[PDB]
């Protein structure tokens, strides 16, 4: 995560997931499996998808490992989350950093 761009509070999906439980839930879950994630700036990569799931590898673990400490644990559904929005989002980054890391690069 040192080597890491914040992805600046992603764009914060909101997967809603179809559950307004859950749309809630991710609305309530985003300081936590949430609207932020680490990754390197990816000139879209031909892959993000691929830091994608090393994203998710960092972001609802630092989230569920240094952050397991405070308290804050996943469920596969917590977890169903930050694949939902973390794998969802960093794909995003796929086709969105493209753009951004066009930017910053």
């Amino acid at each position: 995560l040192g080597g890491y761009m914040l992805g600046s509070a992603m764009s914060r999906p909101l997967i809603h997931f179809g559950n307004d439980y859950e749309d809630r839930y991710y609305r309530e879950n985003m300081y936590r499996y949430p609207n932020q994630v680490y990754y390197r700036p990816v000139d879209q990569y031909s892959n993000q998808n691929n830091f994608v799931h090393d994203c998710v590898n960092i972001t609802v673990k630092q989230h569920t490992v240094t952050t397991t400490t405070k308290g804050e644990n996943f469920t596969e559904t917590d977890i169903k989350i930050m694949e939902r929005v973390v794998e969802q989002m960093c794909i995003t980054q796929y086709q969105q950093e493209s753009q951004a890391a066009y930017q910053r690069a």
